[PDB]
């Protein structure tokens, strides 16, 4: 229970303000778990944060998946509901910025390399099933022929983009422009 | 005003660190300036962070105005020298994230309303020069056909995006790849 607990603290915490910026004190009193109670579950707050990342990578790459391997759709059906699935997962309006990348992609710089590598690593791991959906599309006849490689990272540098300035603005309308755009540069 | 040294420690710390996360003590350990020269020039730690802000977007809407308006030069020109710049300036293996857009806007849930708001402002300023830009290349025929709202909304998320990703895993990849699409999609 309380390792979750922890973890979810981390999660919201993390979607507001960023880890490293975060004193294991904040967590600590967000949490209102005790000091002890924490070096139960945790080696450290870097440790803490590895569990995190780990944790949010394989949720969100397992989710993906499941879509990108749901029968009786295909390549575009599959990957137009993951995109939906951003468009729809977003708010605009609430503090939490709950795509990490975004958010600590942004502050790379002061995290640990092992932090680092994760993220990398995790983001990595979305392009590559992008690839593949988008490979996938032109042996169905779903989608119109491509450079796959190209075509799914500029799609995700789009929609990136788009989190971040629909956060600043705590508007929908750049989530829209990517999806507009998205539709267009596919089919 | 050898204190604009304070701003550019201001934006040195800024690049790396972010804003909110680093205390206002530790910008004048980092910059060799003892405090009383520091309340001599500013009134808060708040409003050392407005002018850095108001100042960085001065010089950059400043410079978009030059090539956007430089004579002698199709639209499509004045356009492309602009990304041509964002792709020479970003420097993917340096520790140094020079755009505060991404840089700050991914931490804005954890800055004050005002700072937010220029930062809002200032991007609005870069997307309407855009506008303007495609709008001219319309005119002149040097633009690809469309709409010029949404392709400006488009291209500066992409870009927002490949510098998010360049930073992460220190390669010019991702701003090879928006450069790529700017081309196809415009030229």
């Amino acid at each position: 229970d309380t390792r979750q607990h922890l973890l979810d603290t981390g999660y919201r915490i993390m979607a507001v303000k960023g880890f490293s910026g975060v004193g294991l004190n904040e967590i600590l009193q967000s949490a209102g778990v005790p000091k002890g109670s924490f070096y139960h579950y945790f080696k450290s707050k870097e440790q803490f944060g590895q569990a995190l990342l780990e944790d949010y990578f394989r949720v969100y790459l397992a989710d993906m998946d499941q879509r990108f391997s749901a029968p009786g759709l295909n390549a575009r059906e599959r990957l137009m509901s993951y995109w939906q699935k951003w468009l729809d997962n977003a708010c605009p309006p609430c503090d939490e910025q709950r795509c990490l990348v975004v958010k600590l992609s942004a502050e790379v710089a002061d995290l640990s390399e092992s932090m680092r590598i994760t993220l990398r690593d995790g983001s990595d791991g979305i392009i590559e099933r992008l690839v593949g959906c988008l490979g996938q599309g032109r042996d169905d006849g779903s989608l119109a022929p491509c450079d796959a490689r190209h075509m799914a990272s500029a799609l995700y540098q789009l929609w990136l983009g788009a989190s971040l300035l629909s956060k600043l603005h705590r508007s929908p309308g750049p989530l829209e422009t990517a999806m507009q755009t998205t539709r267009s540069l596919l089919e």
